[PDB]
This record gives structure tokens, sequence and C-alpha cells, in this order.
């Protein structure tokens, strides 16, 4: 399977800055 929508990492580190 693949996930490139998750391997984006500034994207969660938003989620823990929101």
């Amino acid at each position: 399977k693949w996930k490139l929508f998750k391997k984006i990492p500034k994207f969660l580190h938003s989620a823990k800055k929101f």
C-alpha cells in the first residue's frame, strides 16, 4: 500500500501546533 499524504511531516507538525 502507499500513503504520500502522510509522508508530509510538516502537516502533522501543524496538528500539534493547532
